[PDB]
C-alpha cells in the first residue's frame, strides 16, 4: 500500500525518491529492511524505510 511520510526526505542522487513530510508514497518494494521503493510526485525512486510510517 502507500505509507505517509513522517519527515522530508532531500534527495542527494538520480533514483532516489524526493518527498516531504505528510507526502503519500506507493510502495514498490519493500523487501530491504532499510531502502524501499516507491512512487510519489510522478516519479519512482528509493527511499529511507524510517522516513515514513503506515497511514493512520
Amino acid at each position: 500500500g502507500s505509507v505517509q511520510a513522517l519527515f522530508d526526505f532531500d534527495p542527494q542522487e538520480d533514483g532516489e525518491l524526493g518527498f516531504r513530510r505528510g507526502d503519500f508514497i506507493h510502495v514498490m518494494d519493500n523487501s530491504d529492511p532499510n531502502w524501499w521503493k516507491g512512487a510519489c510526485h510522478g516519479q519512482t525512486g528509493m527511499f529511507p524505510r524510517n522516513y515514513v510510517t503506515p497511514v493512520n
